[PDB]
């Protein structure tokens, strides 16, 4: 079901590296069992550098949790953006334990938006990074909050329409 459908790896990147947004991830390899987000920000620190704000578009298994990494403004802050149930806490140390290589609390920003939006997880990054880019200087974490507490108070017809027209400009990129 297109409606429903959990957006893959490819599928969310063709939609968010379409206009530092970094390539999807997993969060712990399966086989190896390392944390690829720690692996991934380790391997960054030593070539170049963290951007002003660095997006990680992080899977933990039915999860697409958008993970942000930026300075406000001598201090790295990190913020996690969940909308879905809340992460339990062996998930969530994963991310404190990348966290803090980065350089860091961990500001983790969950809730459920999905009663009526399915497998939405990647429609909410897809949608969000636009709200981030569009709010400049803006705090994210009260960009992100104030956002998903007022799509809250959207009807059902009207978040339902969301998903519909979401996912028809993401598909589009796959395509």
């Amino acid at each position: 079901p297109l409606g429903s459908r959990m957006l893959s790896s490819d599928e969310l990147a063709a939609a968010t590296q379409g206009l530092s947004v970094n390539y999807p991830i997993g969060l712990i390899h399966p086989t190896t069992k390392e944390n690829i987000l720690s692996t991934q920000l380790l391997e960054k620190i030593a070539q170049s550098g963290l951007s002003h704000n660095e997006v990680f578009l992080v899977n933990t298994g039915d999860h697409w949790l958008l993970c942000l990494f930026y300075k406000l403004a001598e201090k790295i802050k990190c913020l996690i953006f969940n909308t879905y149930y809340d992460l339990n806490e062996n998930t969530k140390q994963e991310i404190i334990e990348a966290a803090k290589i980065a350089g860091i609390e961990v500001n983790f920003i969950e809730m459920n938006l999905q009663n009526n939006v399915p497998n939405g997880c990647g429609l909410f990054c897809y949608h969000t990074i636009q709200l981030l880019s569009n709010a400049g200087q803006n705090d994210p974490a009260t960009t992100l909050r104030e956002f998903a507490e007022n799509f809250l108070t959207l009807s059902v017809e009207e978040q339902a329409l969301f998903n519909t027209q979401t996912r028809r400009q993401i598909y589009e990129y796959s395509l």
